[PDB]
């Protein structure tokens, strides 16, 4: 019955809680499936993965899990390891991890960095900084950069889909397919819909997308699906299009690049983009190098932006 709805989780990155809210807001889904929550792969303490791999997943009747590496922190925190616990007649989904440059090519996180308080910072600028491009001269010239990207744009949208095509074998959940993906989806609506807020942070659009796609998955019609509208869970961050390249997208507006939004402020792009620098400068420069060449080693759009703007 409703006391008696068979039991769920959602495990994985940022995602995962996401999907939970947006699945539970489904009045269909909600009348058949409680959410027993498990914190996601990055913030679970080694005592609440243990105490899920006791006593939540061996109860479970639906493990929906993003696939997570042995590598990331341990066997505990791998999917392998806890669908390996679910019960005999259990059922264990993989959902697509949502990753997608194409709106933000410039964007990434640190890599042998310290973390950035906001998450992300712009790889393009940690080039510019490696080559002594002055903070005032990157500022100056935006335009240029977009102008490559924009260029540019199919080269970063074929990868973009070879990247989560490449990840749906599995690899880094023993070699099992992903069940439930909208890659499809994503190319064909990414220039039409803005699907992603930062290159891991899916728009509510996007959500809901992937919960409908869950749906089917379980046996639900298209008919059964509807999501609360208004959840928008991973919209903290909201990254910037560049000049030029974000007049390839339907829904760019203000101000000849946007404010950003990050942890919930808004902040204009100058002062945004200068304290990029300001954030680069102060760590070692070699290894600003060492991270810069990590990002641009597969994405040649990065050091051709950076050649055609400052060369
Ligand atoms: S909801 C956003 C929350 N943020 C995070 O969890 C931090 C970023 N994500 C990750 O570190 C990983 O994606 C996690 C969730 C831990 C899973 O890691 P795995 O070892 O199982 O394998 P991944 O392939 O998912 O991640 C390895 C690196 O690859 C980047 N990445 C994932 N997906 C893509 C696509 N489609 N294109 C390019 N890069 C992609 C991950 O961010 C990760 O980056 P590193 O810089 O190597 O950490
Ligand atoms: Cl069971
Ligand atoms: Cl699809
Ligand atoms: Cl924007
Ligand atoms: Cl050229």
């Amino acid at each position: 019955s409703m006391a008696q709805r068979k039991k769920y989780s959602v495990y994985g990155s940022c995602q995962a809680p996401a999907l939970a809210k947006m699945l539970n807001s489904c009045p269909t889904f909600a009348r058949d499936w409680e959410l027993v929550e498990m914190e996601p792969c990055f913030v679970a303490s080694e005592e609440q993965i243990d105490r899920h791999l006791a006593e939540t997943i061996p109860k479970l009747d639906l493990f929906l899990y993003q696939p997570v590496s042995e590598g990331y922190r341990g066997e505990k925190y791998s999917s392998v390891f806890l669908r390996n616990s679910m019960p005999p007649g259990g059922n264990a989904l993989s959902v697509q991890y949502m990753h997608w440059e194409g709106y933000h090519p410039t964007v990434n996180s640190p890599y042998g960095l310290p973390p950035h308080p906001e998450g992300y910072v712009d790889a393009l600028i940690a080039g510019a900084v490696v080559m002594d491009v002055d903070k005032e001269t990157y500022l100056r010239h935006l335009e240029e950069i977009g102008a490559s990207l924009r260029i540019d744009i199919d080269e970063i949208e074929s990868w973009c889909v070879d990247e989560l095509k490449t990840r749906e074998v599995g690899e880094n959940d023993g070699g099992k397919q992903i069940d439930i993906s909208v890659t499809d989806f994503i190319l064909a609506n990414c220039r039409q819909k803005r699907l992603f807020y930062t290159m891991n942070h899916p728009t509510a659009a996007l959500m809901r997308e992937i919960a409908a796609r869950c749906m089917l998955a379980l046996g639900y019609t298209y008919s059964d699906i509807s999501f609360d509208q208004n959840l928008d869970p991973l919209d903290v961050t909201k990254m910037s299009l560049y000049p030029i390249y974000r007049d390839c997208f339907d829904f760019s507006e203000l101000n000849r690049m946007n404010e950003y939004q990050v942890l919930y402020k808004k902040k204009a792009y100058e002062p945004y983009l200068l304290e990029q620098f300001e954030w680069f400068e102060r760590s070692p420069k070699a290894d600003v190098s060492a991270f810069f060449d990590r990002v641009a080693a597969n994405r040649r759009w990065v050091r051709t932006a950076l050649r055609r703007a400052f060369e």
